[PDB]
């Protein structure tokens, strides 16, 4: 895995979306209403670990305000696009 810091625009917003939108599936949280991603918002990219040294996959950890509480939503991302799914969502969280 490597990592990188990114920043808390559209796609990052949406991610965010996403991810309460998943997690009121659940009901854990009962219903959740999305505010917004705020940083930082970290990215994993996942690499085969043997040639041809290759990615196989993201993955996104987020801080996002949902009814004004913050919680921490991991979401994994596959290569052929439109394969998202929400792997944790925890909280509430202090602030970063």
């Amino acid at each position: 895995g490597e990592w990188e810091i990114i920043d808390i625009g559209p796609f990052t917003q949406n991610l965010g979306k996403f991810a309460v939108d998943e997690e009121n599936k659940i009901g854990q949280y009962g219903r959740l209403t999305f505010n917004k991603v705020i940083r930082p918002c970290m990215k994993k990219t996942i690499y085969e670990n043997e040639g041809f040294r290759e990615i196989k996959g993201y993955e996104y950890q987020l801080y996002v305000y949902a009814s004004d509480k913050l919680f921490r939503a991991d979401i994994s991302e596959q290569v052929v696009a439109g394969g998202r799914k929400l792997l944790r969502f925890n909280g509430p969280v202090p602030p970063p």
